[PDB]
């Protein structure tokens, strides 16, 4: 509807697939070659079903930061026949606070979505489900199930995946381009 909702459909047309695992239906994120982000709470295995076609996991690697703490972010290398459109120079370098952000979802539950969540904190740690977690964005809209996996974007910037929510406020995973050297 403006330019942040364009910047999110240029990321959903092209380097989203609808991953599945046990666990769940999820938005995913590919990001160069034949790697993609997950949150790590959907337990990828050996085989996922990408877009509803059974594929083997060449590899998945649950991150976590120098502390040994969870960073929910789990990144897949997909036995896949085709590259996704390279877009880790629209990463962020360092940990930040936002502007104007939106959340992008595709799966067969909520098709096409985009939602203005506003402000973006730089939250830092959060007890997700338990579990000890840093690197949190939050923004203050009240996500659902269903959104785990979604893109956050502001205008040239690819800065998170939605993780969770407490009902008044949801929280993403930062993306860092440090994450995706190689
Ligand atoms: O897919 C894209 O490249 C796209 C769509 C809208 N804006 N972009 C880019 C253009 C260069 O600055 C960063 C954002």
């Amino acid at each position: 509807m403006g330019p942040g909702f364009d910047f999110a459909q240029a990321i959903m047309k092209k380097n989203t697939v609808i991953a599945r695992t046990e666990k769940g239906e999820f938005t995913m994120l590919g990001v160069y070659d034949r790697v993609a982000v997950i949150p790590t709470h959907a337990s990828v295995g050996e085989i996922i079903y990408i877009n509803d076609v059974e594929t083997r996991v060449l590899d998945a690697c649950a991150l976590r930061d120098l502390t040994d703490t969870n960073l929910e972010i789990t990144i897949v290398k997909l036995d896949r026949n085709q590259k996704f459109r390279d877009i880790r120079h629209f990463l962020p370098r360092c940990e930040d606070d936002y502007n104007d952000a939106v959340l992008s979802v595709h799966t067969s539950k909520f098709p096409n979505m985009y939602i203005p969540v506003g402000q973006v904190t730089n939250y830092g740690f959060l007890n997700l489900g338990g579990t000890p977690t840093h690197r949190i964005l939050m923004y203050n809209f009240p996500t659902r199930a269903g959104q785990c996996g979604g893109v956050v974007t502001t205008t040239g910037k690819v800065i998170g995946i939605h993780v969770g929510g407490n009902g008044a406020q949801g929280f993403a995973a930062m993306l860092l381009h440090s994450y995706f050297t190689d």
